[PDB]
């Protein structure tokens, strides 16, 4: 059976962020993920994890000015020192939370020169890989989709696999969010099979409405069986927006809880 991590940025929003750790643990999650811890003290989040017996599975490096529309800078020429400084900040939190996996966001690159962007991506990902390797931490690239994130740098799975091969660092891989993969690429069983050994994290949400993985066009129980068949033993992040109250939606998770 796969192991599932509650996404505390999208789930349990009935309560403030710090209260979500307890609710996830009481719902039977052993792991959590979220986008950004940076508005909270690392020591406080560490204590949330310890007190509620939770593993920190994933979070993102600083994205730049989110309020101003920034969605990362890994692929934006000229922001390299900024990106490098943000790796230090992400590493501080990753060590505090004993987190082994970090997503480095690439940015909105529409209207920029594609070759310059890809070159900057490679340099930045190599730097991150080199800084994180001593700590056994992996950095990920996550393809998004053009409906939810128009103009984003990377929106196709095998293209991302190709970019990672160019990076040429063992602690770099793809974050495979099946919601995004279904919207942009499709052919998910054969895609997972082609990508086997090249993705270190998986995320799920219904398609097209991004709710619990028990509705919509994908048969998620089948896809769980595919992940198992290929020997995936990472975590599966629940990055969905609950239809209603978070816990009222958790029947799908009943077979997997604890
Ligand atoms: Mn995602």
């Amino acid at each position: 059976m796969p192991r599932f991590a509650a996404n505390l940025s999208t789930m349990f929003n009935e309560v403030p962020f710090l209260e979500r750790f307890r609710l996830a643990a009481e719902a039977g999650f052993g792991g959590v993920e979220f986008l950004f811890p940076y508005d909270f003290d690392a020591d406080v989040i560490a204590r949330e994890l310890k007190q509620h017996n939770l593993t920190q599975v994933l979070f993102n490096m600083p994205p730049g000015d989110w309020a101003a529309g920034e969605r990362g800078m890994a692929a934006i020429s000229g922001r390299e020192q900024e990106f490098r400084d943000n790796v230090d900040i992400a590493l501080h939190y990753a060590l505090a939370l004993d987190c082994r996996t970090l997503h480095a966001m690439s940015g909105i690159t529409e209207g920029l020169d594609r070759k310059a962007c890809e070159e900057t991506f490679i340099e930045n990902f190599r730097y991150a890989a080199d800084k994180l390797a001593p700590h056994g931490i992996t950095v990920l690239v996550e393809p998004l989709n053009t409906r939810n994130m128009p103009g984003y740098f990377i929106v196709h799975q095998l293209e991302a696999v190709g970019l990672v091969k160019r990076v040429n660092r063992p602690n770099v891989a793809v974050q495979l969010d099946l919601y995004h993969a279904q919207i942009m690429d499709g052919d998910l069983t054969r895609l997972i099979e082609k990508m086997n050994g090249a993705f270190s994290h998986v995320q799920i949400a219904s398609v097209p409405d991004r709710h619990e993985p028990d509705e919509g066009e994908l048969n998620y129980p089948y896809l769980f069986s595919v992940l198992e068949s290929v020997g995936y033993r990472g975590w599966v992040g629940c990055e969905y927006n609950p239809r209603g109250k978070t816990e009222s939606g958790l029947a799908w998770f009943a077979p997997y809880r604890d």
